[PDB]
């Protein structure tokens, strides 16, 4: 049963804005991220929109830009989540982020997208590990 269609939050600037906005709202509900942490995340909102504008104007990576956007966004979350902090864990925050993403999809459209969430989750892990293995004791 092929989808025969495509649905991505980066399809339009309006969608991305709504997704980011809704995402922040859900993140606030979790309380996993602090006020300062939220500010850093909200920053990616304007950065993404700006990048999309310039990227859209260009005639290169018409499709590759999709992966770049997902990686760039995920990278910001991975870096922010991968912080020392106190009484908190990156794993716990990672789970909370995934939950917020699902809610954002519904508010932005109204359909859960666990597949997309997993894709972002994987990117975060890659960025966190810096594309490198470890003892993992």
């Amino acid at each position: 049963g092929s989808h025969m269609g495509q649905n991505t939050p980066w399809s339009s600037t309006e969608l991305a804005d709504a997704f980011i906005n809704a995402f922040m709202n859900e993140a606030g509900r979790t309380g996993a991220f602090t006020a300062d942490q939220l500010d850093d995340m909200s920053t990616i909102g304007d950065t993404i929109k700006t990048a999309m504008d310039k990227m859209a104007r260009s005639n290169k990576s018409s499709k590759g830009k999709l992966q770049a956007l997902n990686m760039a966004f995920a990278s910001s979350m991975a870096e922010i989540a991968a912080v020392e902090q106190g009484g908190l864990s990156v794993d716990a925050k990672t789970n909370a982020i995934a939950d917020s993403l699902n809610s954002a999809f519904y508010q932005t459209t109204g359909a859960a997208n666990p597949q997309f969430v997993n894709e972002i989750r994987s990117l975060i892990n890659m960025f966190a590990q810096s594309s490198a293995n470890e003892v993992s004791y």
